[PDB]
Order: structure tokens, then C-alpha cells, then sequence
């Protein structure tokens, strides 16, 4: 047979020519190859976050799954060389895998792409929505496909661009709205796609999960959220009282984990003191800091406010991507997907991520009261209120990865 | 030949004294229990420190005095009527012990529900007294209590053991020492005992693997350790007036459930005990949908034990227990008829565990014996064991501590 999850290092062609070897640089029970590509992987979420953050006004909220982009970009990466392939792995830091090949990182995504989506438990509802796009005219490597099949689970799909270039983009978005259960609509904007569109990749992650420990919806209590701009609003301020791993960092930056049924899925908040403001947190938040922070999670009775919150973010990525210096793929001169092609660059990235928090979890409502008898808590017990921006992270925990990552800068309705 | 099945002209129950289908009294009974229920736990809540835990069988007291009732005349006989609140059942004094006994009967007779709820009620009376043949056969008639003789005279501490022990034995050693030491002395004449035991499964049951050590904070500042129980599940439950959560578990059979009451945690019990009555625990139960919600209860096990005396008197029963005024003349034929209840004693036994639970009580009526006198948490949560069917509260109580 030979699937994604029995796939070894000889069941994906190297291809020479087209290989890259990144630079060198001189804890489990859990794979390390699936270690050392979610730290490259963490490593592109906060890069990325950062950038996008700053190119961002603080009072407004974000969402994306880095993992999906990640994930895209490394399908995509599959066919990519020369100059092309090197910006790819070092944009998305696959290049920071000490003495790793280009090749090599795809057989991790293996281990990664089998655990994430194979392995895990019904609770881990994650479904990968990412696929590439194509016109028709172009002849495609079917060696690339079976590999993206096998390893990213998806080919790519030709679509009629130069003459139903409308047609595509609705067939797109029809595709990418069946996998997101409906929740990821519109995926590529309207005059996105058109005659002239060659390559379209468009990548999103969709989780449907309910909190391990339910908020009564009882005690939900609208409550002020103070802003960046110094205002305030009304949220619809969730709040319980539970055992969390928990960890006051720097300066008072509260970091709280909320699991999900399943366990290995959860919710990570980061809530700076209200002095200290989020974007200076988002600014000293580093892979390692953040790596740090949450080894340091440690369970702990405390006191959750938390506002119910959707956040719905439409990325197209290019401009940012190359911003950070994915320039060839994008180039129709400068650009090589030499693995792809039986002129081939990308013409635009789409990406979108959608998350809906709840008193029931990420994605329903199923109202459930909660009766909690004989408890006394300590009068002085520490609190977590989020009535300020926080950011927000979706990981598996045992695969060490953050799925989403986002920034609750604005909940109210 | 039997109480049960027999009827009210039937049946040649009718005691000394007197003083002013049928189901309709059962219900009124139960309704007066009820009522006595509530009224006493308030006296007993009222005396105690709001964040004492508190547990008991009001049915338990209310058959124990029905008892000491049988053989009562005049002013105690009237007022065993009021402050047990028989005197609100439409029937004469004689009557209401045909009811209980009906209740009785559709309360411990069954074979149906796994749902044990049985109930012993016996007398103990001096060796070398004379009883009278008719309180003697009515008490073992109506309450199924028959007179086991034993010597108070002189050696009555073996003696005060001797009942202790039967009690014992009619709960699962669950109360221990339903008599203090000391209690009963050479002239105590007899002492009426009721018992009642409860063990139930949960209609849905509690999974040890969810079950997890939590810290509970004492009143006082200091703080122990408390398993809790968890699950969610469907059950009939309501939040009420000022925030207050009213959830009934029921026990298979769905006859009998149990009943937590939670204040708002910014609120406490003490509004809700005040205001406390039958109408109020039905409104209340009247109020409950069935919904999908998640149970968070302590698997704990809570102890109480006191004199029913001081309440009782300011409850209004004063002469049964004036060494004066009380008149109990239907007890003893030969020997004395200037018996007085010396003290009445109660202790229950309630544990809560992931399978059911398991509640126990006893009440035990002391003729003329000694009246010795009356020889901790917070977050505190009401708690009700009741049979549905009949609406009597068999088992009620205050868990203050868990722990
Ligand atoms: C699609 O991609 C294919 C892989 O990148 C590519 O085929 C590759 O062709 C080269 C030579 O043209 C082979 O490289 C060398 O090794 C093989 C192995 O035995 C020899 O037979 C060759 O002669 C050569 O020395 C690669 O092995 C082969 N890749 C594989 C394993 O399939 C195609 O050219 C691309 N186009 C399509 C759709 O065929
Ligand atoms: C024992 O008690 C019974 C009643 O419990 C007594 O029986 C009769 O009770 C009626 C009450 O209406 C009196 O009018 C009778 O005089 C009582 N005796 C008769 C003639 O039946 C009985 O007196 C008591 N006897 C003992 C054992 O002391
Ligand atoms: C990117 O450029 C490199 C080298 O400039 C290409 O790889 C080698 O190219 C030289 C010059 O044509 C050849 O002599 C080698 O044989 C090539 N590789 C090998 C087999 O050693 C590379 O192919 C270019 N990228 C593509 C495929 O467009
Ligand atoms: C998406 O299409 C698949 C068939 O390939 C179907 O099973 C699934 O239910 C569809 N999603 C929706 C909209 O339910
Ligand atoms: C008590 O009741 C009896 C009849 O039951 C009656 O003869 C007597 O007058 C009453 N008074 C007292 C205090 O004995």
C-alpha cells in the first residue's frame, strides 16, 4: 500500500537539481522530526504574525492558521528550485532545521500531516483545506501530484482561468466551502482571479471543537472591553471558575491554556497586564519566548473571564509573502516550479481562517448549564479577565503546533 | 392481620385518648411531615451557625413521635398533633396513625426499584414494668414496633448499648450511637426508636476516572482537600429567585431523587432556608425542565447527630417533656403513669458517592431518663431525598463541608 502514515524518506523523490541543503547551526516521548519541523513551523507563525500585526491597526482583530500557510507553501515547494526553492525554505524557515534537505522537509510534513490529520481522535476535528490551482492549458507533473496527494493530501486542480475565469474562482470557493463545513464562504474576493491567472493557491485549516471544560452560559455577563484606541465596549464576557495550566509571565503577562474534548488540541490566551499594551507583548513574543512560556504551563485553579468572540480574517498573501522576501514563486520571470509543469509561477495566495468561541467551544452552541456543588474557592484566588486585547493560539499539544494564531483586539458586537 | 391492606373502620386501632380513597389524608399527611419537615430544619438551621453542615430525617422524627403519640393524652396529645402538624389532616388523633401507617406501607413495602428504602421502629421498655396491652399491640400494629424489654432499672448503660447496637444493626452500622451515654438512667421507663435506611444507585451514575481532588476553603480561612464528582447529562434542573440552581438527581426507579439546592455563590443559603416551606420545595420542583448540563458534586459523606428537645420545645411540644404537665397514661398498665419524655435524639448518616447514595437515620424517644443537655465549611448546598410518588421528604440536609 504505502500511505501518509508508513511514508518513509524513500517514498518521496528527491528530484536533484532541485534540492536545497539549509545551513547548520552549532523533549519526548513524541517524534523528533515532527519536533523539529513544528519549531521551523512556530518559527514562521510568529515571523509572519509579527509582520502582519505591524502592518495591522491595533484595533482590529486577526486570525490565520500558519500552519496551513506553511503547509501550502510547502506543497508548493514540492516542484520549486533554484533560487525559487531556496526563498521557500528560508522564508518559511524550513531552512532553520539544522543541515536539513529540501526533500527532507516534506518527509516531516509526512510524520506532521499523518499525526494531524490520520492519528488524531474524533474530538481533533481538523480538516485540511489547502489545494493548488492552475489553468488548464498547462500540463502538470503527475510525480508532483502523487507526492502532494501522498504527503498534503491533494492535487493540483486545472481550472479554465483565461476563458471562465469567473467560473474558477466560484469553483474555488464552492470547494474550499465544502471542506470549512460552510463556515469559510467566499475564499478568493471577487475581481481576484481573472484571464491572466496562471497558478492561485489558496490554503485554510478548519477545527470544529467543543471546550474541555464548558463556560455556563448562565454566568455569561456583558462586560466593558477596553481597546487600544483607549475606548470601551460591551463584550459578552464568558466567565467560570476551573483547573487550567496556567503561568504568569513577564511583566504580568498571563498566559492561559483552555483544552479541547480530545485534550491534544487547545486554546492558548496571552494577556498582558493592562498596563503594558499588547502590541509591545506581540513585539517581544519570540518563537523561543513563546516556546518558553508554555513549557511553563502549569495547572492551576483560577478564576476565567473570557469574551465570546468570531473572528473571520480574507488573506491574500503575496504581497506580505514576498514583503518578507518570497519574491520568485510570484515572479513570472524570476520564478521555477520545475517540479509542477510537465512559464509557471503563483499568481496570488488566498488564505482564510474563521473562529467562532463560544460558552460550548470553538464551532456550535449546544446550550448546557453547569451545577457546581460544594466548592469553596479562595477569596483571593488569582483571576484572568480578558476585558483587554489578547492573543490567541489553537495548538496540538503533543505535535507541539500552532494551527491558528490570532489577536482578540476587539470582541464586541 | 394486616395494616397495610386493612381499612380505617376495619382495623381496631384506636388509642386511649383522642383529640379533633383515603389517600387523601396519606397526601395531607405527607403535606403536614413536609411541613413539619421544613419548619424543624429551620429551628435546627436557626440554632446552628449558618455554615454548619446539617443532615437528618424529618420523616424519621415525625414516625418516632407519631409513636410516642399513641400512648399521649390531652395537652401533650394536642400539641404531638400541632407541632408535628397532624392537626391539618381533615380526619380525630386515632386516625392520623392509620394514614402514617398507609404512608408507611407505600414507603418501605415494595419489592420494585433496587431503590432500599426500608424502615425499623421498635420500643424498649423496663424489664420489670407492666405495659398496657393495648399501646403494647397498637405500636406493633400500626408501626410494626414491638417492646423488647430491658433492664433500665439497673443495669441500664448495657442497656442504652443494647439499643444502640440494635440501631446498628437496622442501618448497616450506620448510626452508631443514636443514644448518648448517660441518657438513659435507672428510671427510665422506655425509650420509642425508629430507624430508616436509604441506598440508592444513581439513575446516572458518576465515573470514578472523572472524579478529581479539589481544595475547599473553610469559612475560617483554612482549607482541606475534597473529591468531586463530574458528568454531564440530562436531568431536570432550574436556576430560581436571586440566582439559586435546583437540580434533582434521581436515583433508579425514578421514585425517589435527590435534591440540591445552591445558592448564587454572591448569596448564601440563610435567605433560602428562612424562607423554606413545602409550597416553596414544590414551586421549586414544579419549575424543573430537563436540560442538558454539566454536574459537579462532591463524593463525601456527612455525620449529625442532636437533641430533638429545645427546637421541639420551641417548636411548641413542651409538655411531653414537663416531668409535670406531660400525660402519657395509655403507656404503662402497672408501675407509673407519670412519664415524660426525657429527651429525644436524632442522628442521620448521608454519603455520596460516584455509584448512589446512602443515607441513614434514627430517632430515639427517652421516657423518663435523663435530659442531657444538648451533648465545619462554607459554600454550603441544601440537600433533599424525597419519594416522589408520595411527596415525603425522607432524608434533608445542609452539606456545609465535603471535605
Ligand atoms: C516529472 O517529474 C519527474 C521527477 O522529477 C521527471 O522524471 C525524472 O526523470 C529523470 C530523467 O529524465 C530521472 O532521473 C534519473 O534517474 C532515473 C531513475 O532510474 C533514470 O531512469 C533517468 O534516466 C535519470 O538518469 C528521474 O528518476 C525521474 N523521476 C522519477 C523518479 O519519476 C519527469 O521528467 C517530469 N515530467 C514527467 C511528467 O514525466
Ligand atoms: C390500656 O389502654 C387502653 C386504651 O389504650 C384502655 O382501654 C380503655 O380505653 C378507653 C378510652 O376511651 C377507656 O374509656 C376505658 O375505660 C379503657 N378500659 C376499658 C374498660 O376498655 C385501658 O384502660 C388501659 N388499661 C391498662 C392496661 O392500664
Ligand atoms: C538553476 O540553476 C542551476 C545551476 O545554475 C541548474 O542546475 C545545474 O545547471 C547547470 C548549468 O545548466 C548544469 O550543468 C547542471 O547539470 C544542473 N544541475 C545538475 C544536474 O547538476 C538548475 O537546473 C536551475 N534550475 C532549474 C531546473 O530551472
Ligand atoms: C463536501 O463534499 C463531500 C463529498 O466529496 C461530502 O461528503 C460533504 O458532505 C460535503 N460537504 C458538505 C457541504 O456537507
Ligand atoms: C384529660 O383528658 C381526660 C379524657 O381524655 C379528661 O377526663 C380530663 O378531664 C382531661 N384533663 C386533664 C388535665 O386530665
Amino acid at each position: 500500500p504505502v500511505d501518509i502514515c508508513t511514508a518513509k524518506p524513500r517514498d518521496i523523490p528527491m528530484n536533484p537539481m532541485c534540492i536545497y541543503r539549509s545551513p547548520e547551526k552549532k523533549p519526548e516521548a513524541t517524534n523528533r522530526r515532527v519536533w523539529e519541523l513544528s519549531k521551523a513551523n512556530s518559527r514562521f507563525a510568529t515571523t509572519f504574525y509579527q509582520h502582519l500585526a505591524d502592518s495591522k491597526n491595533d484595533n482590529d482583530n486577526i486570525f490565520l492558521s500558519p500552519l496551513s500557510i506553511s503547509t501550502a507553501f510547502a506543497m508548493t515547494k514540492l516542484g520549486a528550485c533554484n533560487d525559487t526553492l531556496q526563498q521557500l525554505m528560508e522564508v518559511f524557515k524550513f531552512d532553520t532545521i539544522s543541515e536539513k534537505t529540501s526533500d527532507q522537509i516534506h518527509f516531516f510534513f509526512a510524520k506532521l500531516n499523518c499525526r494531524l490529520y490520520r492519528k488524531a481522535n474524533k474530538a481533533s476535528k481538523l480538516v485540511s483545506a489547502n489545494r493548488l490551482f492552475g489553468d488548464k492549458s498547462l500540463t502538470f507533473n503527475e510525480t508532483y501530484q502523487d507526492i502532494s496527494e501522498l504527503v498534503y493530501g491533494a492535487k493540483l486542480q486545472p481550472l479554465d482561468f483565461k476563458e471562465n475565469a469567473e467560473q474558477s474562482r466560484a469553483a474555488i470557493n464552492k470547494w474550499v466551502s465544502n471542506k470549512t463545513e460552510g463556515r469559510i464562504t467566499d475564499v478568493i474576493p471577487s475581481e481576484a482571479i481573472n484571464e491572466l491567472t496562471v497558478l492561485v493557491l489558496v490554503n485554510t485549516i478548519y477545527f470544529k471543537g467543543l471546550w474541555k471544560s464548558k463556560f455556563s452560559p448562565e454566568n455569561t455577563r456583558k462586560e466593558l472591553f477596553y481597546k487600544a484606541d483607549g475606548e470601551s465596549c460591551s463584550a459578552s464576557m464568558m466567565y467560570q471558575e476551573g483547573k487550567f495550566r496556567y503561568r504568569r509571565v513577564a511583566e504580568g503577562t498571563q498566559v492561559l491554556e483552555l483544552p479541547f474534548k480530545g485534550d491534544d488540541i487547545t486554546m492558548v490566551l496571552i494577556l498582558p497586564k493592562p498596563e503594558k499594551s499588547l502590541a509591545k507583548v506581540e513585539k517581544e513574543l519570540t518563537p523561543e519566548v513563546l516556546q518558553e512560556w508554555l513549557d511553563e504551563l502549569e495547572e492551576m485553579m483560577l478564576c476565567v473571564h473570557m469574551p465570546r468572540f468570531r473572528i473571520e480574517d480574507g488573506f491574500s498573501l503575496k504581497e506580505q509573502l514576498q514583503d518578507m522576501g518570497l519574491v520568485d514563486l510570484f515572479s513570472p520571470e524570476k520564478s521555477k516550479l520545475p517540479g509542477i509543469v510537465a512559464d509557471l509561477y503563483v499568481s496570488d495566495a488566498f488564505h482564510k481562517a474563521f473562529l467562532e468561541v463560544n460558552e460550548e467551544g470553538s464551532e456550535a452552541a449546544a446550550s448546557t448549564a453547569v451545577v457546581i456543588a460544594g466548592r469553596s474557592l479562595n477569596p483571593n484566588r488569582v483571576c484572568f479577565k480578558a476585558n483587554r486585547p489578547f492573543l490567541v493560539f489553537i495548538r496540538e499539544v503533543p505535535l507541539n503546533t500552532i494551527i491558528f494564531m490570532g489577536r482578540v483586539a476587539n470582541p464586541c458586537v
